[PDB]
């Protein structure tokens, strides 16, 4: 799996169904900005 | 599943194995800040 540590949202991002992921993780997951992902408990 | 739209990282967050998730999504996923999650292609 592609695994990451959870951090809180920036203030301007509060209230969005959005996750901010840097380009290296996006490349490992196989997604681009705008794509939909599942965020799943490990 | 708990599903979210992918957005790019803020500049200060580039190069981290971190995903920023707001409190509502953290509550739905069942995790707290510092927890490890999987980010999975849908």
């Amino acid at each position: 799996k592609v695994v990451a540590r959870v951090a809180e949202a920036r203030a301007e991002d509060v209230g969005k169904r959005v996750v901010r992921v840097d380009k290296a993780e996006r490349a490992k997951v196989g997604v681009k900005v705008g794509d939909v992902v599942e965020v799943k408990k490990v």
